[PDB]
């Protein structure tokens, strides 16, 4: 099956301005302040290059350097609409992207002479950060999301092409983070932001939004988008980053967003009118759905951030929003996706995924050969550097395999290191750990191969192992308080697991292989191919087991573990 | 970055004067007959107004009522020396400018007492029409340029502070006038008068000189201004207008002066001892320097003459010398400077501006909008009037836009308008015109939209368009001839651009842009954003392009064309 192959890097960043021209030419547009430009494929997406727009497109004159405008297909009259993603204009072509461009007056009239400063006085301006146009209702109605921080999402609607405009009567909100434990304190207040809609077959439209919370809220409309049920938790779990839904020329639902859990609140958080710091935005994710979201497959990351173990992560190249949230979407065949996603030059990226890996049901892995490409391993320097960012480490090591041979295997431990305290903070990164991803399973069985370090360990060394429905930081020690199934592997007195209240012993300094079997609420643990014992699910998921973390325990500086295979399967 | 902004009216003519006292105070002098007094800012030049001097500052013994002497603070001793623009006496402070004034004696002494008329029978009286004194050679000379209109500069050289006085060698002269086509008369000739002086990196001195000629003159000089080298044209363009140099505190040389070509001379001109009209002095200009006048930047146009396009220009409230020529400059801080320019109470200014809008790169304007303040459109009613004058018409009009809503365009057309000739001087300014400043570049792109009028033309009817290098006024015709590059649009017999041989038709009833892209010694014309053509330079410059200018082609009253926006940017 072909693994995500990144062809490009966008000249915005994602979330808008992709936009298929025709059945072989795709482009994305950016958010330049000079004369505007896109990067262009001739050949359905395999290859790209910039070039200069025609001189009928119009320049940005809202918007920010960084992001495009929305380019969207009307698909009635099959011209597009563009908006910002924040201030400027509502624009209409005439003739598609290289033809006449008008803007839309306050009175409903359309402008082509907008060159005219003087004419431009009167253009209608639609307000909020905005999303993506979307044409619901037989391509009869336009509706816009838009949001305040504080204030929720609400909907610009047309229903006349983008005419003229109304507002929604509500539209999606979602609390504000309640500081316990093991929080310090308050997450960054988002009032059900950035939505992204989509219409479902009985004519519903699902909005899907980012807060606060542990997950994206959504809140579904009756009418087009005139009004909208109270709002309740989604299935996709993800705080303070982007979700982009979209629907296969089949039908087939696909969701894209970043599944991932942030570390728990510092004691230096703030007070939540803004951010402190990002711990969450290395990676992005797909989820299916054939049967208009009944069930869902897939939860496979589409791809980890390159540079997320790096001790200069937060200001290469400039400290401008980074990583692997918002993303966009473009079809290019029966089984091919197109997405653009990420922010910063040196972490966004053009990436085509394969339906046919979103539906796999096994996945295989070795430290030493995939680290780079599948394993989450960093920890974070505790110093807000950049604009609310981390420098990181990675918080454990290839080293030579013990038995022999060209193997490199994983040495998971707590490490000595201070600069992964802050006391002010309060917060200790100093347990180094590991988390790969497989493709979801409510029923499923995943293998990994290990050894006991030769060497000091301390009184509570070993290995916490988790099986979750979300990445979480290799160096959260709190990830099996979250998790479906867990439990440790103790090293001392000697080596044992700890399975409920059963202790079973094995050697240390040899290899060994654990399977956790799990269906439902229930996970039976194997040893060296010999039942070991049975865990009772710690907490229930909507979704099913997508990771499995591995983390140290020890609380002084130990030899800990090392980590060679995984592979798991799923039902 | 802030346009120009006219702050105040000084209470003479530019030139002289104007003097910083602290960093907070500037005042301007003047050239009262009266008890003395000058205009006062107290708040670094944002805000004036008039004060009477103390009871020790000197009347004006010398000079004339509508200049101040020049004042200038010596840098060493920190006091000040004043001469007058003519006559009178050398005067130098003990205590600043409201403290004690001496006069230099012919023998090389201080008089105290200059109130007893005996007294100042015996003061040293420096000859000629003067400028500014000038502090050289680390403060220890000061020279002060000195002229006679048909003789040529030379400069008078103290030693010591002012007490004791010599004559250079020789200084600055400058060729009359020759009477060739397009003239039809010699221009008034002036010998290389009025210089200012600076001082090089290299100790040279640079005496910058108004001339006859289409720009100024200049020499140089390696022994602080005792011998001068031979002299030749300068790259400020220029015709019997002044010229300023000065330097900021980084190092920067500015240069202000007034560019412009006046109007060919008329058939009764004169035998150039004097003026007949002038028809240059409604602009002043800035440029800047920063590796000691290898190379230069701006061009830029201070200001426009604001009573430039009107009937009464020539004599309304007095005949006087009028116009935006002349000035003097104070730096203000890192990035303002202040000029005093101009003549005549109703025109003369101190304007603020920015280095940061001197060095910029692009410029754009819209007709309807910007005319007032941008545009030099005036055409002139060719009857001699006041002193040296004429009056004028504006050229051209704005008009509704024919496409509907509220814009308004300039209409630029053959005028039928008796009043605009001369049978006897041979002279006609009835093709109106246009014409808009823009910085320097030697390589650059100008838009610029028009349309024809629909009505009736005449066969020659059409826009000659030509990007030059100094302001030509709006109704010459021979601009073309001296342009860096130039072409027409003609209207008949169906209307077309002509790009060399190169015939490129467009519609009536229908707005167009053209661009001129220009590098080197040719200019690419695209229309409607497809190239249709190339220019090769017409003539070349010593600076590049800093105008465009546009001017109807008609010989019969017409319809004409319509102009709506130019933009420009420059250094590519
Ligand atoms: C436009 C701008 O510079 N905004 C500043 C910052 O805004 C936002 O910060 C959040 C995280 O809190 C997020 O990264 C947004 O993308 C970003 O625009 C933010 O630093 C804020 C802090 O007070 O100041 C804003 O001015
Ligand atoms: C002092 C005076 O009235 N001078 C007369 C005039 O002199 C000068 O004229 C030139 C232009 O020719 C210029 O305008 C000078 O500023 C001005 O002083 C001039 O009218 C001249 C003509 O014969 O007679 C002078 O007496
Ligand atoms: C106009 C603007 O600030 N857009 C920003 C948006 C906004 O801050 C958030 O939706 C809360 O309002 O989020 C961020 C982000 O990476 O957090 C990137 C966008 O550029
Ligand atoms: C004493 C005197 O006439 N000074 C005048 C000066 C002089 O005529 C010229 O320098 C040729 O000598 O020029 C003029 C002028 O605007 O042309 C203004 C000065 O007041
Ligand atoms: O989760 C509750 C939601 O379930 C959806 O299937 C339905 O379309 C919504 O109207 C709402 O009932
Ligand atoms: O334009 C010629 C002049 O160039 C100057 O740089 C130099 O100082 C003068 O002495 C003279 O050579
Ligand atoms: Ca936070
Ligand atoms: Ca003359
Ligand atoms: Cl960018
Ligand atoms: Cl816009
Ligand atoms: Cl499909
Ligand atoms: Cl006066
Ligand atoms: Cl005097």
């Amino acid at each position: 099956v072909p693994e995500p192959e990144v062809v490009a890097t966008p000249p915005a960043d994602a979330g808008r301005g992709l936009i298929r021209v025709d059945s072989r030419e795709i482009r994305h547009y950016s958010g330049t302040r000079k004369e505007p430009d896109y990067l262009v494929s001739r050949d359905n997406g395999k290859t790209w290059e910039m070039k200069a727009a025609p001189a009928g497109y119009p320049p940005n004159y809202g918007g920010i350097p960084k992001e495009s405008p929305a380019i969207v297909r009307n698909p009635l009259t099959r011209e597009f609409i563009r908006v910002q993603p924040i201030g400027g204009f509502v624009f209409l072509s005439r003739g598609g992207l290289d033809g006449k461009w008008l803007a839309v007056t306050n009175d409903g009239k359309l402008e082509e002479d907008w060159k005219d400063p003087e004419k431009r006085k009167n253009l209608k301006k639609l307000g909020g950060i905005m999303r993506t146009p979307v044409f619901v209702n037989k391509g009869r109605r336009v509706i816009v999301p838009f949001h305040n921080m504080g204030g929720g999402t609400k909907f610009h609607i047309s229903d006349d092409g983008g005419l003229t405009w109304h507002v929604s009567r509500n539209g999606v909100t979602s609390p504000r983070h309640e500081a316990r434990p093991p929080h310090q304190g308050v997450r960054w207040f988002n009032n059900a932001v950035e939505a992204t809609v989509l219409e479902m077959k009985d004519g519903t439209l699902w909005a899907l939004a980012r807060t606060s919370q542990d997950q994206a809220w959504q809140a579904f409309s009756k009418d087009y988008g005139e009004t909208w049920s109270k709002p309740e938790p989604s299935r996709f779990f993800g705080t303070l980053t982007m979700n982009t839904l979209g629907r296969l020329d089949d039908g087939t639902i696909v969701s894209l967003w970043t599944n991932t859990m942030a570390l728990p609140e510092n004691a230096t958080a703030g007070n939540g009118t803004w951010e402190d710091v990002f711990t969450n935005r290395d990676s992005h994710h797909i989820a299916m759905s054939g049967d208009e979201g009944k069930t869902w497959y897939g939860f496979r990351e589409i791809i980890l951030d390159e540079h997320r173990n790096h001790p200069g992560y937060a200001t290469l190249d400039g400290p401008e929003d980074r990583g692997k949230h918002q993303s966009e979407m473009v079809q290019l065949d029966k089984n091919r996706i197109l997405i653009s996603l990420g922010q910063h030059k040196n972490h966004r990226r053009l990436v085509i995924v394969d339906r046919r890996w979103v539906g796999a049901k096994t996945r295989a892995t070795q430290t030493g050969k995939d680290l780079d490409s599948q394993w989450t391993i960093h920890t974070y320097i505790p110093q807000k550097k950049g604009h609310c960012s981390y420098n990181r480490k990675p918080s454990a090591e290839l080293v030579q395999d013990p038995s022999g041979g060209t193997k490199k295997v994983l040495q998971i431990k707590r490490l000595d290191d201070p600069e992964l305290v802050n006391e002010k903070s309060n917060v200790d990164y100093r347990n180094g750990g590991a988390t790969w991803n497989f493709p979801n399973g409510t029923t499923g069985l995943v293998k990994f191969r290990f050894r006991v370090v030769d060497g000091e360990q301390a009184d509570d060394s070993g290995l916490q192992v988790s099986l979750t429905d979300r990445l979480f930081n290799a160096c959260d020690s709190t990830t099996k308080d979250y998790a479906l199934f867990t439990f440790p592997i103790r090293l001392k007195p000697a080596p044992h697991l700890l399975l409920g209240m059963k202790k079973v012993p094995f050697t240390p300094g040899a290899w060994h292989e654990i399977s956790l079997l799990w269906q439902g609420g229930q996970a039976v643990v194997s040893l060296d191919g010999k039942k070991a014992g049975t865990l009772k699910m710690a907490n229930k998921s909507p979704n099913g087991a997508s990771y499995i973390h591995f983390i140290s325990t020890g609380s002084q500086p130990d030899a800990g573990i090392l980590l060679d295979t995984v592979n798991a399967r799923v039902k």
